[PDB]
């Protein structure tokens, strides 16, 4: 059962103001392929596929993806069509810095000058991350990428070439995407690149410390963006015009019960599933749940970067896409973490106290709908950090491959329907008073998913395998052209 | 799945008044046996089961039951066991009156007296129903029962005859027991004595009309009430001491989805669930949405009847066991009604727009544990119908023979569990200005559960049918007897 | 008594967004005179006062009214003067299709060219209603107008005739004006042309139905405008930048006194008042309440129709005067309706439960000014109705000829203040969310008020029928001005 | 400057409930006397003052005190004298039990039976703390008093001999007072007896550890406090008319400036100062934060531990005096822990964000006036905690010696202003829900204030030391007899 949106209840462009964003996003790695082409050097998700293949539910990877190294002139004139004043995209910065780091390589740099020329002939607006997951595996080689320091310098060199080649044009940046997402898959359950986790665990280099290594490199990951920022307003942002932030993964959270320990719970898996990397950029240090239930585990920040670190945003981005209710775990000796995620001590379950589910499932089995959990991630925004400026930087669906209930892949109405709940939730919050400046919907195009592959559709727009990787518009995609009076 | 409240959410007696009443509920029928001793003629359920056995799930009938008849002061005494102030337990017409009319039978009488004596002598106070569903066989067969006007002279006659037998002990009653739950299930699914439907469905008697004699019998009933009242106060409360009223049988409502239809449906449903008995006895006639709905089919008052009618409660009996969604029918060439229910056009749904069950299933398949429905029905008694003095006459739920994750009868945590969330939400109600007077659980002891014969066990205090009907304290019972400070 | 706003309370144009438009309004039939210049053929109105002109007050027609046929120049003129920025004007059917189907007249076609490049010419907008009760007596007398399902294709033609020759400069369009006070006025107490009514009730033509011609008048206007709408949604709005509507009568209600019937009495007044047209275009369906009180005489849409009606406007019109009280009226044998607003079950009372009249009246016995109902309206159009795009079309009172305390036809400082405490009722819909985007007075200038004839003055602007129809500013005219800061 | 209630807002007994319990407290080290009379042995505090003389500011000592011992007969007539209806005192345990275990002393017994059959005499309602800091010596020098499991059992047979002896007469008690100041004062800062501190910390007894002595004694009260509540259940209160619970210390909370880490530092305080033993009679465990924040310095409890806590207070005693902001303080390696209190990582401060003081001075250096702080710990009870019965069992302020604004003893209008606002405090929670059932100014009569001996009087009744220790009402309790209409 799928109940949709009443027709008086449909968004109308007219909701938001005109200053407001609408657009779409995307990642290097999941859409652009051509992997090894003109000089690219490896990333680790290049390797990651490359060496543990069937870490890919349905057998694939990104070699080829929707080959917008080639074809992203198409991607620019869906965006055209659907009227979407914004697209976010990534840099590879495999493909700019083959090694990592020193020389940089012309055809990688031409290739984003021609995306970002072509979207603005189209009047169309560039939001681009930085660094999307896609680590140059000559860095992971030399040092363990950003399990050690010298990253910091490193993603700050890479940094400094986006903005020389960019900035000219590219007035909006996200440092980092996901790095809560990033650390906890990567470093913690390994199911992600580099695919380290501890002794015993199954992911495809059991050797690490799910305990440990993701703490260390979410704290380089903050070092970096500190760096990179403090360059930024340094020494590219002479006309004051240009703004830099980061973007985190979040999920709604409400109490599994009616009882105010699973308030608390509540309180510690805000804290570690958006506090841990928003909490540094607004007052230089982690969470306090966090360093009390970490300790030594969670590495401690100088002065000095606690500073850098305070106030480093101009805009924040919060890619939303699902909630869960929060129960309480006691500590005590019967119970000790396995993975970073256990040090909240709170379980993320799927269904409450009454047994009922949060909300119906879109399609993939984690994204269940409760747009109502990101109107209340939009206040805390709002009544706890200072109301900063707030761009939803990805939300969407997945419609998965053989799925009896979405035979015809351009139907999407169950996504159209969610993203409109979605939109008019972002409208509820602006209502009350939360600063939300844009929503851009994951998904422009369907694109690798990760540990997914393929099998997981995203898009609005519909990418023919079968045919040539052709761009074909959903009717989601059909819907935002009417929405956006194309 | 099933959450129980945690530690410091238990009700206490302290939360209540000193005045607030605690009790159990049964209904002759249901417990007595006996069926044909000392000259007790037969009712419209012996007749019944007699001549529809089938038409009880488990195969049984109520020729013997708990075997109060005999048993009584046991059921005395567990009700003294747990501390109940209530008992609130209805009288035999049949027994009373073999015939319906005319000579009353003695021995009938005095066992009343007995149970009414003994209760006193135990601190115990009787709340009466005169009338619960149990109508003598001799009237139905002369004249259809109540689907004519005489049963409302003789229902006056055997009510005067209830006042001067224990009017001088019996200071609180009830005309009629469910009147809605009654029409329906006896005139329109005809799934309960007499029995009776439209031609072409299936219940024992095909031979009436769904959409015309539940409200014929419902029209009788409240002509019945309203003349037993007038008598009552006339002649039969010369202490002014002295209350009545009746009790209806209401589920809580939802709106199915956000909409202002399903507003608009929930409404309707409320009508035709509570308004359909309580309308009348507050304003004279039925509501509104009734009326518009049903025409012709739903009879006119006279003014005198009116009159009679309105204000014609002392105090109102709630019976509360669940909730549903209510979900908005439009009113079209493609739609006719076919039972009853139909006519107010929103169906009632155990689940909501977002596929969730309202609340957790108790055991038997219709009663799903949602105490806000209960709070809400009564601030809609306190702000629509003038805050009456209400009491909860029924509240319980059942445990299903066989069902395995209820293996042992007397371990009742989950019926605890519920009743003490009910408890708890007419506390809420009360804190908020709802006059609620008293909580009188169903299930004083196991019972015959109508269509569902005995498999559905309702009962604080467990019947053992292998050990000759003895009466065993449940742990809900036990609970009490420690809330009630035995 | 007559007590005005206190000076800190008189709206200032700062109190609304620079987007928000200010205009007067006007209907072909009302000023144009020429009734039978240029080929105009004769409407409805014509016909109505030509045969019955014992139905206007004072014995006048529409044969010249205001002459703005000849001098709208002079229209556009005074709306300069004022600052207005939006005209509200109507388009004669029987001007611009004489028979009305068939061959355009070009002289009629010129007219509204010559004031629509006037109006543009010194920047103001036109807002264009194109039914205004104007009907061509032509179809009236080939199959009885409204009455008949071939208006329905009529319509279309004649909708398209006016986007064809003026959509390239008009963008904002209202199909119809004011259904409800049409079908309850034309052939409910058949006042209004053509003036029908059934057998014993006093009209010009008492040989209708007031319990059926209304109803299905009103339903072929809701099919004429699906199709219209539908057309134009198609083939006349390729840039995307045009809306269409359609405008509502509606009046405020309050419950006659404290009691849930007289809250469920309001409602049914609102639903019949408003939600007869403004429901079938939000969801493709009469209210629930209509259709379950009118049954068989309120036609049925079929779903193809249901799903043309829903969505179907980009703006929606109110025009709005007065409140009244809403008193419950009980069904039953006693009462049958006679009026199709009899059907409500709701009497519109000028005086509450205190004997208090609802508010001040300001001239014509009908208008008391009463800004909170507005208010009010405005939020069920937020909180129920999914808060649509609104401007107030029509809003203003009239002088009434003769009245002593209106010796000065200029001095209309009572209309100003009534104005100025709807601007202010509209400001506060607005802080409360309400999404209202312009307001138009009713009362461009002094018109032919149906009816009333001249006897009634709407204007802002006099007509000095004793010195040749000239403009002369009121003293609310000369108050736009300096609010409009001209 | 000092300002008083106005006189309109003085309160009256007219606003609480018949059955609200106004009484005062002493404890029997503070007022006894005698400690070496009729058998008694020795107590920590009567080794602490003849070893550490010095640790009493004042040179004074508990040896004759109020020499209640001889005098009670005047203390009850004290409060006879107000109208007082309660009397809470405690029970010496080394007066009835001289070494702690083994033979009970007779004549210790039957001073607690004098006092209490004269109380009862009176119409005074005893309310019994049994332990009140007053641990016996032998058990001290046996095996380190509370610092060992073995005063667990010891404490158990304490109370029995308390419930055998005057359980037929006293209904309600209190197991433990103040358990925080205990551990706080006696095993942290060690200014009370026994004096125990960290080596290098100033104590009489520098060879405890401020960081472990004060969480292992807590722990053992909470296990003793759970063996004899069990024990009283299961023998003690056969008739359920007895009611037993523990008294504890709290200070409200308010955050130091505006900012959520400060909103965080408050919860923490809370649950530091009230939560370590509140929540574990609520729930079975410490406040999550405390566990958190101290690890393997806070004792696990078992699970038939957590049963035998969880719900173990009929009644919750509530010690207020004042309150403090609450200041954030960082978990960084800068910072280690020297007292238990460093443990809430929340310093008190007695100044706001502005510099502004929380409240008025009343004399001795701690208590500053802030009723509004009880209020809200009140209603986090009723919100957060299950609204459990309340009794202020401790109110009050002291007067110092020497304090030139307070020369005449007697003249105590501070105190009575201050106690005036606080009762109005408790009037305002029950207003709005809270369940407080009595008030008890601490100070019946002047006494040994511990660590500042007599040089703090916090009586309503003057005790002369010039005088013979006679007994005098001072202006508040000459109040408090017309406030209780002697």
């Amino acid at each position: 059962v799928f109940t949709k949106l009443k027709p008086w209840q449909i968004p109308k462009r007219d909701w938001f103001s005109k200053d407001f964003l609408f657009g779409a996003s995307t990642s290097a790695y999941q859409i652009e392929g051509a992997w090894n082409e003109d000089g690219k050097g490896p990333s680790t998700w290049d390797h990651f596929c490359h060496t543990y293949p069937e870490r890919i539910s349905d057998g694939t990877n990104g070699d080829v993806a929707a080959n917008s190294y080639h074809m992203y002139e198409e991607d620019v004139k869906a965006l055209k069509d659907m009227g979407m004043k914004v697209y976010r995209f990534s840099i590879s910065w495999s493909r700019i810095l083959p090694n990592g780091t020193g020389k940089p390589n012309q055809k990688g740099i031409d290739y984003y000058n021609n995306l970002i020329n072509s979207l603005i002939r189209h009047g169309i607006v560039p939001y681009v991350t930085i660094w999307h997951w896609d680590t140059p595996q000559a860095l992971e080689d030399k040092y363990g990428g950003f399990l050690d320091k010298q990253i910091v310098n490193d993603y700050k060199y890479f940094a400094e070439l986006c903005f020389q080649s960019f900035g000219d044009r590219v007035k909006n940046w996200f440092t980092f995407n996901e790095p809560h997402t990033y650390c906890c898959f990567s470093y913690g359950e390994g199911i992600h690149a580099p695919g380290r986790c501890s002794p015993g665990l199954d992911c495809a280099v059991p050797e690490g410390d799910s305990l440990r290594e993701p703490y260390t490199a979410g704290h380089h990951i903050l070092l970096a963006h500190a760096e990179a920022v403090e360059l930024f307003k340094a020494h590219y942002n002479k006309h004051g015009d240009s703004k830099i932030g980061m973007a985190f993964d979040v999920m709604g959270y409400e109490p599994y019960q009616d009882s105010f320990l699973d308030d608390q719970a509540r309180e510690r898996s805000i804290d570690y599933n958006m506090g841990w990397f928003l909490e540094p950029v607004v007052r230089g240090d982690y969470p306090f749940s966090m360093r009390s239930l970490i300790g030594d585990r969670l590495p401690m920040f100088t002065k000095e970067e606690q500073e850098k670190l305070a106030s480093s945003c101009d805009i924040m981005g919060l890619n939303y896409y699902t909630s869960r209710f929060s129960k309480h775990v006691d500590i005590s000796s019967d119970y000790t973490p396995t993975l970073n995620t256990d040090d909240a001590y709170a379980s993320s379950e799927t269904t409450g106290s009454d047994g009922n589910e949060i909300g119906p499932i879109t399609g993939t089995y984690w994204i269940y709908m409760y747009p109502k959990g990101l109107t209340d991630l939009l206040l805390i925004m709002k009544e706890k950090y200072g109301n900063p400026p707030i761009f939803i930087t990805e939300n969407g669906i997945a419609d998965v491959e053989g799925d009896p209930e979405m035979p015809d892949p351009l139907d999407d109405w169950k996504r159209l329907d969610y993203l409109q709940r979605h939109i008019s939730a972002v409208k509820d919050a602006i209502d009350q008073g939360a600063d939300v400046r844009g929503h851009f919907t994951w998904g422009l195009i369907d694109n690798f998913e990760w540990g997914s592959g393929y099998s997981s559709r995203f898009g609005l727009v519909y990418i023919d395998k079968e045919d040539g990787n052709k761009r074909k518009l959903k009717k989601s995609a059909k819907w935002f052209a009417k929405f956006n009076s194309v």
